[PDB]
Parts: C-alpha cells; sequence; structure tokens
C-alpha cells in the first residue's frame, strides 16, 4: 500500500495511487480502439459511472491490475477449442450468418480505500465492455474491407450477456471474490464517425450476480451539424454565432468545430477545435485574446469548456472555462 | 476597439477589427526556428513596454512596411538592388561577406483617441541578425557555415539601425511617431535553446538614443551550462526530472527551457513529450507532476509544463509567478 497523488485536476477524476502501477494490459486498449475520441470516452467515462457508488472524495484510482493482457487478449478472442475462454462468438464464416466480433476491448479499473496512514485497500473494481456498433472484416488478406452493422439493441443483449460471464470470472479471481464489481457497457463509433460513441449501460454486482442495468443517457454530437440543430438548437445555434464571429474578423479560419459531450440531453463538455496555419506568433495571441472574448458572449456557462488551438507542429495556445465558472482562462504555448 | 482579455503582463491588447500583418508569414520564411519566432516576437512587445504601456497602448501587427518593402531591405545591395542593408556579394570564398541580417519585424501601437477610433501612438522594429549564416555555394550542395561573433552582429546591428530608421522617416505616416528599434540575435538551427535580444534605442525623431543592453539569455535544463550559471534552478530541474524518473523510469525525456532577464529565470517551459498508451496513464501521471512541480519548481517564474504525444497536447499544467498552486488541464 502507500500514499496518491496530491491534485485531482477535476472532480470527474479520482487521485491515482502511489507508487504508480502500470496497467497489467498496457497499451492494449490502443490497438483494440481504433479512434482516441472513443479511448477518452471509455476511460474517462467509466470513471464518471464508477462515481455513482465510489466518492472521489473517499477512493483513489489505479489502472487495472487483477486482469492481464495475457487474459484479456484470450477474452477478447472468438470463442474455440484452443481458446475456451474466449469471450466473442466462435466463427462459423465471413458469409451472411457471420457471426461478429461483438465485443472490441475490456477495460479494469480498480478503486481503492485508504484505510490508515500508510495503507490502501481495494473497495471496488470496474469493467467496461467496449462493444462494436459496426463490425470490420476481410474476406482474404488484401481483399475488400467489409462492414456489419450492429443495432444498440444487439450490442446491449449481447454485452449484457458477456457481463454476467465476467463477473463470474471475476468472482473467481483471487483478491477480487468479494469486491463489488461495477460493469458498463460502451458502444465505440464507427471508425469515420464524425463523433465517438458513448456508454449505455451499467450494473453492479455486491454479490455473485448483476443488479438490473440502468440505462445511461450519453451522447456526443458535432457542432455545427444538422443533427445539431434538431436535438440542441440552442447550443447549435450559440456555436454558429460563435462561428461567425471567429469568420468575420478572421475570415478564413473556418476549421471552427466543436465537439460536444450531452449526458441527460444536456451539455456537460464542449471541446472546440481550431486548427491554424502558422504565420507568427501575433497573430496567435491576438486570436487567442479574441476567442476568449468570443466564449464569453456566445457559450454557455454550464459546461466545462476546452479550446484547442493549435498547428501541425503542436498547440499554440489553450482556452479552458469550468462549468458555473464565470471567466474563461487562456495560455499561449512558449 | 480591441480585445478585451489580455491574458498575460507581457501581451498588448489587440486592435480590433483586425488587420493581418503587411508582411504576414515573412517572418515564418526568414527565421528557421520557431523558438527564434516566438523569442522575437514576444522579445519585441516585452521591450515595447520600455516605451508603451499596455495600459495605455493596443497592438497591431505592422501595417507600415509591406512585404515587398521588406524583402528590397533583406537584400544583399547591388546595382539593380542598392536598398538592400545586407553587404553586397563578393565571392563565396574567403572572403565571402555573410548575410547579417535575417528579417525585419515591425510592432504597431495604438493609442485610443475617442470611443471608437485609434491613431498610431509608436513603431518597434526589430533587426533579426544571423548568429550563423548558411548558405551553399552550388544549387543543390552541402550547407555550408558562417559564424558571427556578439560584437559584430550588433555594430553591424547599430548601424543598419540608423539606416532604417533613416527609411522610416520617409514612410508615410512614420515621420513624427516615436520609434523603438531592438537588435535581435538569432541562435543556430541546430542549438539547444534559440536566441536573445542583445540590445535598444529609441527615437522620437531622426537619430536613435544611445544603445541601452539587453541581457536576456535562454538555457536548457539540464545542462553543463546552466549548472555553471544558475545552479540552483539547474539543481531543482534535476531534482524534479529525478522524481519523475522514480516512479516512471520509462519517459526520460524531459527538458526544461529557461528565459532568463537580468540574470533571473523569468519563464520556464518544460517539454515532456510521451508516447500515447491510454487515457487514463496521463491523467495519473498529470496528476502527479502537478504535485511535482509544487514540490521542486520554485514559484519565481511563470511555468508551462507541455505533456504532448505526436499526435497533439495531452496535458498542460501552468503556475504564474509568485502563484501558489499550479493548474493542470487534460486535453479531451
Amino acid at each position: 500500500t502507500g500514499i496518491m497523488t496530491k491534485n485531482q485536476i477535476s472532480s470527474n477524476y479520482y487521485k491515482t495511487v502511489l507508487p504508480y502501477k502500470a496497467s497489467k494490459s498496457r497499451g492494449l486498449v490502443v490497438s483494440n480502439i481504433y479512434s482516441r475520441y472513443d479511448i477518452n470516452e471509455l476511460e474517462s467515462g467509466l470513471m464518471r459511472v464508477s462515481q455513482n457508488k465510489y466518492s472521489p472524495d473517499n477512493y483513489l484510482f489505479q489502472e487495472g491490475q487483477y486482469l492481464d493482457k495475457e487474459t484479456l487478449e484470450k477474452w477478447l478472442d472468438r470463442k474455440s477449442d484452443k481458446n475456451p475462454n474466449g469471450l466473442n462468438p466462435a466463427s462459423n464464416g465471413n458469409g451472411e450468418n457471420r457471426k461478429p466480433i461483438y465485443l472490441a476491448h475490456i477495460l479494469e479499473q480498480d478503486y481503492l480505500k485508504q484505510t490508515d496512514k500508510d495503507t490502501v485497500a481495494l473497495g471496488g473494481i470496474s469493467i467496461a465492455l467496449a462493444m462494436n456498433s459496426v463490425d470490420y472484416y476481410q474476406k482474404e488478406k488484401y481483399g475488400d474491407t467489409y462492414e456489419q452493422p450492429i443495432s444498440d439493441s444487439e450490442l446491449l443483449a449481447q454485452g449484457k450477456e458477456m457481463s454476467a460471464t465476467v463477473l463470474n470470472r471475476i468472482r473467481q479471481t483471487k483478491g477480487l471474490e468479494n469486491v463489488p464489481v461495477t460493469i458498463a457497457i460502451y458502444k465505440q463509433g464507427a471508425r469515420d464517425a464524425v463523433a465517438p460513441g458513448n456508454y449505455i449501460a451499467y450494473a453492479t454486482a455486491n454479490g455473485d450476480s448483476l443488479s438490473n442495468w440502468k440505462d445511461i443517457d450519453e451522447k456526443n454530437y458535432v457542432l455545427p451539424s444538422t443533427e445539431s440543430a434538431k436535438d440542441h438548437k440552442t447550443d447549435n445555434d450559440n456555436f454558429l454565432n460563435f462561428k461567425k464571429a471567429i469568420e468575420d474578423y478572421y475570415p478564413n479560419f473556418t476549421g471552427v468545430v466543436g465537439r460536444g459531450r450531452y449526458e441527460d440531453g444536456q451539455l456537460a463538455e464542449l471541446n472546440i477545435d481550431i486548427p491554424l496555419q502558422f504565420y507568427g506568433e501575433a497573430e496567435i495571441i491576438g486570436f487567442t485574446q479574441y476567442v476568449t472574448d468570443l466564449v464569453g458572449q456566445h457559450i454557455p456557462k454550464t459546461a466545462d469548456l476546452q479550446v484547442n488551438i493549435s498547428t501541425s507542429d503542436g498547440p499554440a495556445a489553450l482556452i479552458t472555462r469550468k462549468a458555473n465558472e464565470d471567466a474563461a482562462t487562456a495560455h499561449i504555448y512558449d
């Protein structure tokens, strides 16, 4: 056991245990999840789900230590006599009644509680099953890449079934026999998706069986877009005004795009991307000052806000404002 | 009008509606290192605050010296271009005269005269000097280097500044305004740290004042040079680096870039380039580094920690001079 970090950074995060323990499946998520935006959603979102049961006021976070790379890779593979623990369906051809890869990845997070001066004990674990919304496959090397769409209902049904199997195994895993297990089902977006996927449900096992599944209303939108105009017109309009204001004084900077994460239909976090070509540093400074004014005037202060102004060579400026905070803060990279 | 957020005491508020530099992008063509470009432009703003308070003046990128004029002046002097400030060519041999002047930067400083009007109140000019002149003897051939001493580039700089001021006084709109001119020394292309300003002078008329030395220098931390000149900052940086490798021995490429003014650390930029293995990993690491800056980095200087991957920024930690708590942001 031991201490932890002292800076939390954000309430959505837990303090992390030290000495640092690196994931026993470190990096697997990068090879299994195509989009970095799905990766962020998966890991950040599972911390969000954990906060329903484990307060960051009282619990510490550690990357998954109990399920290792090799074990996770066996579970992620198709079932088979040579891979009996595989969670995905056994192959029955690449044709029509084909059985897809439903499961792309399994994420483990450990939640520890400090019990005295120098000791922390495991208070619970969270698991995410990252499900495919589109399964990509080839019928031969160098062949075309085919897509099999999977509905929310089918991926939800498969996820619930696999989650049962996963819980039973954790229960048979040394040092996890007792710990409450929280499992969440994540829907990965398509590879060419304009926005990442989202969590869809979760359940908790205090004992030997999962509770009823609770639905999660989480969705990511691009701003501006027809979908945003439709479901969140006010956010879309505000964003369009923000954009137009930028272009009124900076006509060619038209790449302004927003990535809005919604929970229960309310904007929780808006990431505004502004990719630029570099023409000089004063240009960046003045632009960032102006955008900082514009977020004050156009962007609702009920969501966490990040404006990433960057060039090909890296970040140029950052503007941030926390939910319910009046003033944005800007930094010019040096 | 103007921008309302200043962002930093080192910066001016900017004139609106925005007017692009009349020499937009020339600095990128002319100055090899992005770190020299930042020094050149931010550094000219710091110089300008000796004469034009950001409480009183608004900033605009240079409008009076356009690209064609600057390019004309940046050329070597010749019969077809008597206007070039650089020495006439006399071969690529032992007697080779180098390109002393790489770039000329103009910054305009405006005063608000009424509710919706501004007027030019002063200008600042930087002459960016080469410390190493790079050239080819044959098209497509090896790149040869001609180093230039501080004393020679300072002298050439002072002489050219006088000529530049003369021409400024023949430029429409610039006949009467206060002018500040500063000499900037560009670092080498493969230098571990960028160059620095070395002197500046002012003129309300057609004659520059006496030149005032500027004591500015950039260091890499840790390094032999910083261990000698600024031992305490170097030691603190080593301790910081060591605490990182204690728990995260994998990524050891932590490097600091320290800008010093009059011998004191003014700004510390810590670069931590990472490979991406996952998001939780970044979050935990950023919390830990945020802890370490409080424990190891004295709050006497503005601080920036850029934790990044090859595909973009991952986390930023900042702390202003004299600010007790650092603030971190995780990129999403």
